[PDB]
């Protein structure tokens, strides 16, 4: 139906009248979307003329491998990405098994977009917003079962010493409902925003069943709104995890944290700290910090860490249906369900 296991409720291009097309390259995707705006008389229709299900069969392993072998050469290149602008008819971009992209997907002022089974990595243009997936002013977006990766590393001499690579999943603007699920995100410094600035507050986002490994920060960097993070596996977090800011509220439930510095915090603003409701994670009390290698650091400005591992606020009744498996099951089974080529498999109690 329109069940994503989170705030976003969409079927994307899988609706009545959907037109199935095969994209063999980045350019095909661009041309296919362009043609999907035309009605029977060749006239443009605002929002798109018909629903789409694009199956990407392209492979850019050569670009990815070359980039991996010389990471510091990526930031200064031109960014590469497909833009889904003002397309509200319903669109699903699914990669075929074995497919890969050295380009991102930038969604803007659209809605009902599903991006699945895409293996995206080592994108050029970190200094010019070379995001892997960007969700801007776009509600009902479901980013599911993808592998987004780069190298958790900052080359020196890059603009703002932060542009070696851009983000995995940046969300900003009026992207009111978004679900980010079953993604394998690794080797990424700035995972993803949830609000581009202090003023860009709001949105209701669900992060579930994601496997993060070797990521520095922003899981997400939340500015206001609501975030529901459940059944995620967070390992090797080298900077900070969920950074709840501008009075945002987060429900952090049944996740597995391990080898993480500041997994749950509120820093960098010095005020308007966000709150969290901790429930059912592998960590239940401070005594578990040493067990799972959780480390905490202070910050130059006033901050709040979850070092007491107690809930600091409340969370509204979650608007959707979902059934979280235990944190232990996440730890044991998630790596086989998250990512590409899993045939979009989901983790159920049964499989625990
Ligand atoms: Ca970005």
């Amino acid at each position: 139906a329109t069940d994503t296991g989170g705030y976003a409720a969409t079927a994307g291009g899988n609706v009545t009248g959907a037109v199935s097309k095969t994209a063999t390259s980045m350019q095909d995707i661009v041309n296919i979307i362009d043609a999907a705006r035309l009605d029977a008389n060749g006239k443009k229709v605002k929002g798109g003329a018909y629903p789409l299900v694009i199956t990407y069969t392209g492979n850019e392993d050569s670009l990815i491998n070359a980039a991996a072998a010389n990471i510091c050469g990526q930031w200064s290149k031109d960014p590469r990405g497909v833009e889904i602008k003002e397309f509200t008819k319903g669109i699903t971009i699914i990669g075929a098994n074995g497919s890969s992209a050295n380009f991102g997907i930038w969604i803007k002022k659209s809605s009902d977009v599903v991006v699945q089974n895409m293996r995206i990595g080592y994108l050029p243009g970190g200094a010019k917003d070379g995001d892997m997936i960007r969700v801007d002013d776009s509600p009902n977006v479901w980013v599911d079962h993808n592998e987004l990766f780069a190298a958790n590393h900052e080359c020196d001499g890059t603009p703002d010493n932060d542009t070696t690579f851009e983000s995995a999943v940046d969300i900003k603007g009026a992207s009111n409902t978004v679900t980010v699920s079953y993604n394998y995100i690794h080797g990424v410094k700035k995972v993803g925003l949830d609000g581009s600035s202090s003023s860009d507050t709001g949105r209701n986002i669900t992060y579930h069943h994601n496997y993060y490994n070797d990521v520095n920060a922003r899981l997400p960097l939340q500015r206001g709104g609501l975030v529901h993070a459940y059944n995620n596996l967070y390992t090797n977090i080298t900077g900070s995890g969920l950074n709840v800011r501008q009075n945002g509220q987060a429900l952090i439930e049944n996740n597995w944290f391990e080898k993480a510095i500041n997994p749950v915090t509120s820093r960098y603003d010095g005020k308007n700290f966000g709150t969290w409701v901790l429930k059912g994670n592998n960590i239940t009390k401070p005594a578990d910090f040493s067990t799972y290698s959780i480390t905490w650091t202070a910050d130059t400005k006033p901050y709040v860490n979850a070092d007491s591992w107690t809930s600091t606020g409340t969370f509204p009744t979650v608007a959707y249906n979902y059934s979280p498996v235990s944190a232990q099951c996440v730890k044991d089974k998630l790596p086989g369900y998250a990512g590409v080529g899993k045939n979009l498999a989901t983790l159920t109690s049964t499989a625990c």
